[PDB]
């Protein structure tokens, strides 16, 4: 478990709700998932697609200060 797999995990998570996610912003929750227990990083990072589902956007392209945002309500 490391974020070369960690990566492929969380983006797949945003894909399922029909979101996509930027580099940046792949790299940010990765780095705050980091340590998470495998079996719950799915269920930790859908706390944060709750919150992007709130947030103001104009388009299924989720981005950096998006997520910045959503990770508190995470938290």
């Amino acid at each position: 478990m490391a974020p070369e797999r960690l990566r492929s995990r969380a983006l797949s998570a945003f894909k399922l709700r029909g979101l996509l996610l930027r580099g940046e912003a792949i790299k940010y929750l990765t780095e705050a998932l980091q340590s998470i227990s495998e079996l719950e990083l799915e269920d930790k990072l859908e706390k944060i697609i709750n919150a992007v589902e709130k947030q103001p956007l104009s388009s299924n392209m989720i981005e950096r200060s998006v997520v910045e945002a959503a990770v508190q309500e995470s938290s």
